[PDB]
């Protein structure tokens, strides 16, 4: 039976609560995407369907532009990108934004595909727009989209008659706005946007009582928290290393709201955030502008150089708890992961554990996921008993956050038992 129920709540639209007491850990719902589509940087890095990364992928030979690991992933792909290929091969040379490609394929899954177990309890229908509190200049953007989709879709969709009934395409560009779902791997990398109508049903908070976290496109939402009969459940749709200005802008500009809750309105960790020398993180973080950007496209020599420029500059340098000294240390250390330059990785990963313990409190899945790979490092470079330190942290965290139900979990099961056997032998 669902654990869960939509509710109205009293100012802040419709929400999710839970019917039955809830612990630490349990499941509440799982979802594949209505519909998701590859990320800009991920185009050709990673398989269209499954998300997973593969030195060489195959390509749709219709389009070119759909790529795939295997043939089973390119063919049971098929049936969801047949219509999108001929728009993506007539508009050849142009690309559309991803929110494009996205609404694309929520209208040929509306249009074409059985009713998706992904709108049980709230459907596309149903998402919030906000179209009241759009500003003139974000009206401006999505009459843009807009116009975009309809000279990317000229191939398949001519009329209203091939769009769901009285379907709006400014209402639905502002639907995907305030509810896309940014979709990771494994490793936390940025991969993919989905869109999840029944998960959109939670709002946010910068103190949660769930999370969320992806196993390829399936979305997995999990209780982090004691919870109890009839009490809102939570998300934070943050990244948890952010000011409390920087979370009142993106909250204001994507979500239209103002939040209330007792970290915004005492600033808190902002200071924490902010130390060192403020003329030295403002350059860092436009910095980070292009190694985000770098890294996006999984450029990892390139964000490594700009890293280390950073890291062990000749000029005046960060403590570690400075937020986008963090962000630099956790991008080199990726890059050097992705590089196999281990002994290096480790360095960086080490000094970031600290502050993730400190701005990733209680259960988090982006903390879990930093110790896993940290404490992987040191069991590989013979640090028994500091990696299985590490490890045993990392599911304390990933039971929580992740659960049985998501393969990374047994992967860290078996570098558990693999760390235990070589403790074992002495
Ligand atoms: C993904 S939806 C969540 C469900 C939404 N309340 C609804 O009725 O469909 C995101 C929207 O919910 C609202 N909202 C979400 N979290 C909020 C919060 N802490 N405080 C006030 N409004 C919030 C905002 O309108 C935001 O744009
Ligand atoms: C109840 N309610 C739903 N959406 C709103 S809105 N569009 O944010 O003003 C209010
Ligand atoms: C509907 N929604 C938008 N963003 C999210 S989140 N928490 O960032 O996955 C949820
Ligand atoms: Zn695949
Ligand atoms: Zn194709
Ligand atoms: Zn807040």
């Amino acid at each position: 039976p669902l654990k869960v129920e939509k509710f109205a709540t009293a100012n802040r639209g419709n929400g999710l609560r839970a019917v039955t007491p809830l612990r630490p850990g349990e499941l509440l719902f799982r979802s594949d995407p209505l519909a998701y589509t590859v990320c800009k940087g991920s185009r050709g890095v990673v398989c269209d369907r499954c998300l997973l990364g593969k030195e060489k992928l195959m390509r749709c030979s219709q389009c070119r532009v759909a790529k795939y690991c295997s043939a089973k992933c390119q063919k049971k792909a098929w049936p969801d990108h047949k219509r999108e290929c001929k728009c993506l091969k007539s508009c050849k040379p142009r690309y559309p934004p991803d929110s494009v490609r996205l609404l694309g394929r929520v209208v040929f899954k509306l249009m074409d595909g059985a009713p998706s177990e992904s709108e049980k309890l709230y459907s596309f229908y149903d998402l919030e727009s906000n179209i009241n509190k759009l500003t003139e200049d974000r009206k401006e953007g999505l009459r843009q989209l807009v116009m975009t989709f309809q000279h990317f879709m000229r191939e398949e969709i001519q009329d209203a008659s091939q769009l769901p009934p009285a379907f709006d395409l400014f209402e639905a560009f502002a639907k995907v706005i305030c509810n896309s779902f940014t979709i990771c791997n494994a490793e936390m990398q940025e991969v993919g946007v989905g869109l999840y109508p029944s998960i959109s049903l939670l709002n946010h908070s910068c103190d949660p009582n769930c999370s969320i976290v992806f196993n390829g496109p399936h979305l997995l939402l999990r209780a982090v928290r004691d919870i109890e009969v009839g009490e809102e459940l939570t998300i934070c749709y943050l990244d948890m290393l952010m000011t409390s200005e920087e979370r009142r802008k993106q909250l204001r500009d994507q979500y239209c709201f103002e939040c209330d809750c007792f970290r915004c309105q005492t600033q808190d960790k902002d200071a924490d955030m902010l130390t060192g020398d403020e003329q030295v993180w403002k350059e860092v973080q436009e910095s980070l502008k292009k190694i985000e950007e770098l890294k996006a496209h999984w450029k990892w020599e390139q964000v490594l150089a700009m890293c280390q420029a950073i890291i062990s500059s000749n000029s005046e340098r960060l403590p570690d708890i400075n937020i986008y000294q963090l962000k630099v240390l956790d991008c080199a250390m990726d890059a050097c992961i992705n590089l196999g330059l281990l002994e290096e990785a480790l360095f960086y990963g080490t000094r970031t554990m600290e502050p993730y313990r400190i701005f990733f409190p209680g259960s988090h899945p982006v903390r879990g996921v930093q110790v896993m790979k940290v404490g992987k490092l040191q069991l590989h470079q013979g640090m028994f008993p500091q990696a299985m330190k590490n490890l045993r942290l990392a599911f304390d965290i990933m039971r929580v956050t992740h659960g049985r139900e998501h393969s990374l979990i047994e992967d860290l099961i078996l570098l558990l038992e693999e760390c235990d056997a070589n403790i074992r032998a002495s």
